[PDB]
């Protein structure tokens, strides 16, 4: 049951976290009306969110003699730095990076 | 006093290790002669030598956001593998490799 787009398949994954601004009615009429209130004060909210994940690693103990292939940046000069902001403040990811650079036997 | 060709300069470096085959004279004459012996049995020796060095490392704790430059092998196909033997059994080192790939501030 490994997910086909990649990753870890779990029967009990991290739960969904749901959030909502509590409605605040505007001034109701001074005579009773049984219909649900339709007039509300315009509101929004802001805040900080933190997520901390501990990951377990599995180290390599290869006996390969020659050097491996490694992900690296290229020294050649360019207008911008890869994985940084440009002059207008926009961050970008210039390429997809996988995980398979070290090698193992079958 | 860092050595100019590179490395660690020490007042008491690893000591010199000196080895020699003990001379074995051939048959001496049966009348006494005071001159030093000039005829020897032709000998040589062979064996195994082992050296074990413990090195202390100083790890990086950089806060740099973008990926670093790393030494890597190139995937492009070739007749031989770099840092391996060829069809005749000869090992070769195709290039010099330094130590300065990670980065630090001044």
């Amino acid at each position: 049951p490994s997910p086909l787009m990649g990753g870890f398949g779990m029967k009990h994954p991290p739960p969904q976290i749901l959030i909502k601004n509590t409605p605040v009615p505007a001034d109701p009429p001074t005579a009773f009306n049984k219909d649900k209130l339709n007039s509300f004060i315009t509101q929004y909210s802001t805040g900080q969110v933190s997520v901390e994940i501990e990951w377990e690693l599995q180290k390599e103990n290869s006996k390969r003699w020659n050097p491996e292939i490694q992900y690296t940046s290229n020294y050649y000069k360019s207008n911008n730095v890869e994985f940084a902001v440009n002059t207008e403040g926009v961050y970008s990811e210039p390429r997809p990076i996988g995980t398979r650079y070290l090698t193992r036997n079958l």
